[PDB]
């Protein structure tokens, strides 16, 4: 029962409170009562202690990429409830080790009063919480069909009486989570490139280079090198102002990006599509290339106020506008693809608004000049700290097609405190174990380098193994290290060398 | 106790023997018995020679220098091997109850200790996984104990009398008996001749007057080097090269050339005269993939006459590159450049020699059109057969730098006894939730959508949670499925979408 059940996550609690997400059609419905609508084991009302997660799971089921949200509510258990947090999902294992059933549908037992005796510790019910997912701190609440009956429904917002357009309220909302955080008014960008879009088809050079399009089917090359020359023009236009000057170093927003995307668009875009937001969406949502729009690289949103928001959507529109009638299969260009493309800027903004490990740190690969590099689990990417002696630390490396090498390492130090373990500091290329020459370049930073030469490739990966001798147990200070990252050196290339970093904390022991 | 051994892998044997890599000079002075010149400070040795030969080389010149022998050692009498499951040595200590102030390997060898351990053997050796990516043992051995070892010779890599590092490698290439098993004697006297007799030729001969002969930029440069690696690829010396490097482009002319002029940009007149510089400095550049014909995962030249070509050809355009981009004797290119490159082909055929998971298997990512995938755990990659239930696999997702859809994902299916869990079936980007449309193609194949936009990138990865349901405890006949592998789908480029694949392992529980 011990092997299956967090007794450190749970717990008994008064007036316990979580959030459901309610689809279009139920957000006043469901505040009269929750009512099962007419694997079993784990059939039952589900809800989430965070109502930001609770919210995605309110869209229009029959259009779930660009239907309506419907709403949140808050539902409450009057009297006392156990949370009885799990550490395993397989309901057989639950039941084996929790002496029930094994024949009944798990969360039928669950709602017993045989159940409730022995697991409850005196609450009137208990509750079931899991992880509510990979890369989420919130949990998941499952309850037994019956005793949610119980439930007081509360509202806590309707989406829907907002009366916004596509699912900006939805959006708006989960973006109150990080109050670093993108918090656009759609209200704003819908208006200003409605007014950018109309405005811009009236520039003269825009006129003048629209009178010498093809205006036929033409060629992908000649399509695209129109639309580059068209993207020129038009940014030199006022409308575009701060997007021609925030897109101009970066070649991911270069124009023959807005081209290929321009071109991209009309192929997969026939006229059912065209007529459909959902369908419209689902055949914009895997085309390549759509950072160029949103001015999305480097791990970083770029384009984030409405007013380049506005343009760099304004002029993706016009675009395609342009490319339809070269490679297409006409409204489409300012009315379904803005609202479509709309959506997907929400997509991907919310997704760099909610908290997540960068590349290089905990178990999240760096991918840089053809080469993968990896912490090899959780704890490798920590030094602790505190104690005389040893530790080791393993670092995934490969590369994607042809033989890369790897120069060495550059590995913190700390005259007096922490150094190098030149003896157990190694690298191993599918199993040979290579041995390392580690040389101080100063007191902070020690290079390691291969004492034979290192490769890898599709086929060909290592295991870099650091290990670090701390002489003193005096923990160390936040001043006495600059570098948060492992360099490891890749091929040489003003000579400079690829850098895959691998970033580390520093903890006390647990 | 329990807690730092591995039982099922330590033993009693008689005569237990093991192999030990032995630099130059010390080939027949470590015959004589095993003496020393604090935790692990111990005689080293392994099961496997051929890991025992990658300890032989010089250690003041690694790269290019000399390689010793392996010897054999045997204890004659009874010998317990202790498997240890964790190398921390304060750990060690503590869960066995040993004294936490004498180093490890000095208790190993007393008396107590061999009483407590040795289950009835006159001594104790340690045992420890060699390396990441190796199955071979490391065996650490007590150094008082290690003088009752009787000392063999199993091969001495000088004596063979060979060029380089020739005789180390051809051993090595023994444990394949998917092999390279390449005759360098051979390459070597067929690159020499084919470098001059392709310097003899007319229309060579008519090219290199056509040089500059002087320093150039290095777009000229390369120009000029393209154009000479088309005629020199024209003349006999090189016909099978021309043909086995046509399609591929990752063997263009254009890398050769690129390469070529690398080359000649990092050596310098110290460099080349210096085989162990010329070797460090080759090792490090990018591309050498072009000459060694290595691309997605395999070595394509595999036959001594087409690396010989491939080398030959290489050497002269280093000596074309010189003049336009370096400053040295053109000399080296025929010398210590040959002698190097050799060096390179050896390691990296030694790599893909040796065996290693592929991408996408076990917890090696899988690298394609700009992102990257793996199952986050072994255990994931294992589909369990031989029981009615459920089973969950986590797959690792994200991109290198803008944001790339995931249209969706291909898994396995049996009509009789293996299912898609369609409810626990989930992605998880950044922590937001997205359940998934899963719909049939055929009997043996499900499809899955996510139902809101999934995207990945720098700073945005997934978690792709695969559910499958059995019906039967019926286990699953190697018939009754296709693929080996899930297969996860990207962007849509004759529509087709970016293929990124995952392997796995059907396995009976243990
Ligand atoms: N009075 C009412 N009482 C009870 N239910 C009502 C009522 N009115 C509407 N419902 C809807 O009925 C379903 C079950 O409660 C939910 O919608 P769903 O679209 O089928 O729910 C879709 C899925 O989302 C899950 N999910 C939904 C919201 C959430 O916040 N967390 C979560 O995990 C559900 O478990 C469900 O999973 P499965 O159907 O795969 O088991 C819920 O919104
Ligand atoms: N009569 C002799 N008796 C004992 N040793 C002799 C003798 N003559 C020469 N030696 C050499 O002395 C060293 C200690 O045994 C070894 O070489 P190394 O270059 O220092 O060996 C380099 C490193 O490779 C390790 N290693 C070597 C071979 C191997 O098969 N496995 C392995 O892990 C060694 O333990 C060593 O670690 P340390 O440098 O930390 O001591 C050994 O070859």
């Amino acid at each position: 029962a011990d092997d299956v059940v967090d007794s450190s996550k749970s717990f008994v609690m008064e007036n316990f409170s979580s959030y459901h997400g309610t689809k279009p059609g139920y957000v006043d419905s469901i505040q009269k009562g929750i009512q099962k609508p007419k694997d079993d084991d784990w059939e039952g009302f589900y809800s989430t202690d965070n109502k930001y997660d609770a919210a995605g799971y309110s869209v229009d089921n029959e259009n779930p990429l660009s239907g309506k949200a419907g709403g949140v509510v808050k539902v409450t258990y009057p009297g006392l409830t156990k949370v009885l947090a799990l550490k395993v999902d397989n309901a057989e294992t639950i039941k084996k080790e929790l002496g029930l059933s094994l024949t009944e549908p798990l969360m039928e037992q669950v709602g017993t009063e045989e159940f409730i005796k022995r697991f409850g510790d005196g609450a009137s019910r208990v509750v079931l919480s899991l992880p509510f997912a990979e890369g989420s701190s919130s949990v998941k609440y499952i309850n037994n069909w019956e005793q949610a009956k119980a439930l007081s429904v509360e509202l806590e917002i309707n989406f829907e009486t907002r009366g916004k357009r596509g699912q900006d309220a939805m959006y708006e909302y989960m973006a109150q989570a990080c109050a670093s955080c993108i918090n656009l008014d759609w209200d704003v960008i819908r208006d200003k490139t409605k007014t950018k879009i109309e405005s811009l088809k009236e520039q003269g050079p825009i006129k003048n280079k629209m009178s010498e399009s093809p205006n036929k089917t033409v060629s992908e090359e000649k399509a695209k090198q129109y639309l580059e020359e068209f993207h020129q023009t038009a940014l030199e236009q006022p409308e575009l102002s701060e997007l021609k000057t925030v897109t101009g170093t970066n070649p991911v927003f270069a124009g023959a990006n807005y081209a290929a995307w321009a071109v991209n668009v009309a192929q997969v875009i026939d006229s059912e599509t065209a007529d459909n937001l959902e369908k419209t969406t689902a055949a914009l949502s895997i085309l390549p290339g759509i950072g160029s729009v949103m001015g999305i690289a480097d791990g970083a949103v770029h384009h984030n106020t409405e007013e380049i928001v506005a343009q760099s959507i304004a002029l993706s529109s016009l675009m395609v506008a342009q490319a339809i009638p070269l490679v297409g299969e006409i409204g489409f260009a300012a009315y379904n693809f803005v609202e479509s493309i709309i959506n997907l800027f929400q997509v991907v903004h919310n997704s760099y608004n909610r908290p997540a490990y960068s590349p290089g740190h905990k178990t999240q690969p760096f991918l840089h000049d053809g080469y993968a590099v990896s912490w090899n689990t959780v704890e490798d990417s920590i030094i602790r700290t505190g104690f005389q002696g040893e530790s080791g630390h393993d670092i995934k490396i490969t590369a994607e097609n042809t033989p890369l090498p790897i120069a060495g390492v550059l590995l913190p130090t700390i005259p007096g405190k922490l150094d190098v373990n030149k003896s157990k500091t190694h690298i191993s290329v599918n199993g040979r174990k290579i041995r390392m020459r580690c040389r101080a370049i100063d007191g902070d930073v020690t290079f390691c380098r291969p004492k034979s030469p290192v490769y890898v490739g599709n086929g060909v990966h290592a295991n870099l193994h650091v290990a670090f001798h701390r002489s003193s147990s005096e923990k160390i200070h936040s001043n006495e290290i600059s570098s948060d990252s492992i360099g490891v050196l890749g091929y040489q290339k003003t000579k400079v060398n690829s850098k895959l970093s691998l970033f580390f904390e520093i903890k006390s022991m647990a």
